Parts: C-alpha cells; sequence; structure tokens
C-alpha cells in the first residue's frame, strides 16, 4: 500500500563536514558511477509499490540508493568518508539480499561494486 519515507539527507544535530575524500567521493567516484549504464535502478529507492514487493521494506531494514547518497554528499552529511562508504556497500547489499544470484539487477549491482571499489582506489 505505501513507501516509507525515503532516507534522510540532511541533520543539523548532524555535524556538517567535507574532507578530502568526501570531496573526492562527490566529484569522482559518484559521478563516475551516476553515469554508468547500469545505474538507473539505483538512482532512487527501492519503489516496492510500483515493483510489487511487498516484504521489501520488511527484509531491508537499512534502504540506500544513491539519490540519497548524492544529496548526502551534497548536503555535507556525511562526517567522514568512510560512513559514505559504508552508504553505497549498504545499498549493494540489500540488492544482493533482496535478489538472487544471477538476477540482471544483481549482476548489475556487481558491476557497479566493482566500478565503485576501482575508483576508491586512488
Ligand atoms: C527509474 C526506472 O526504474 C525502474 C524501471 C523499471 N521498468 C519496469 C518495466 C517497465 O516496462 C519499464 C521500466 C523497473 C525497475 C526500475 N527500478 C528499480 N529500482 C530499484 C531496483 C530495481 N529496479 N530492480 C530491478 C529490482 C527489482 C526487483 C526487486 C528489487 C530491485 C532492486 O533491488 N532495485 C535496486
Amino acid at each position: 500500500s505505501m513507501n516509507p519515507p525515503p532516507p534522510e539527507t540532511s541533520n543539523p544535530n548532524k555535524p556538517k563536514a567535507q574532507t578530502n575524500q568526501l570531496q573526492y567521493l562527490l566529484r569522482v567516484v559518484l559521478k563516475t558511477l551516476w553515469k554508468h549504464q547500469f545505474a538507473w535502478p539505483f538512482q532512487q529507492p527501492v519503489d516496492a509499490v510500483k515493483l510489487n514487493l511487498p516484504d521489501y521494506y520488511k527484509i531491508i531494514k537499512t534502504p540506500m540508493d544513491m539519490g540519497t547518497i548524492k544529496k548526502r554528499l551534497e548536503n555535507n552529511y556525511y562526517w567522514n568518508a568512510q560512513e559514505c562508504i559504508q552508504d553505497f556497500n549498504t545499498m549493494f547489499t540489500n540488492c544482493y539480499i533482496y535478489n538472487k544470484p544471477g538476477d540482471d539487477i544483481v549482476l548489475m549491482a556487481e558491476a557497479l561494486e566493482k566500478l565503485f571499489l576501482q575508483k576508491i582506489n586512488e
């Protein structure tokens, strides 16, 4: 019947930071993934209503997507780069937990994860 609210992208109790690694994650790592041909499923929250996934938000306890990560980065939401990296890992992990080995969406996530890891190697 209804999707939960997307994850928060701003929080005035949460100190704003921008570190040099966070600056790289936005301007290089997120930008590279965002423009990839496999990005489209991950550019917004999972729409469990439209995809007809009544159990998604029961199983996936920390939903995450790159639209949220982009906004977090743009809003200086993260305290350091490790917390941003954790969000990306959560995003890939959610897709692997909900879906099945060999599903196209899974194979897309694995390719983006590999790319992500290659880019965070600078
Ligand atoms: C922006 C446009 O988004 C979509 C368009 C279409 N279609 C449908 C069929 C029409 O004919 C044309 C368009 C289908 C899916 C998406 N979006 C989308 N968002 C998130 C997920 C995802 N798909 N996949 C594939 C998953 C499917 C099942 C369970 C989980 C997921 C999943 O883990 N993620 C990340």
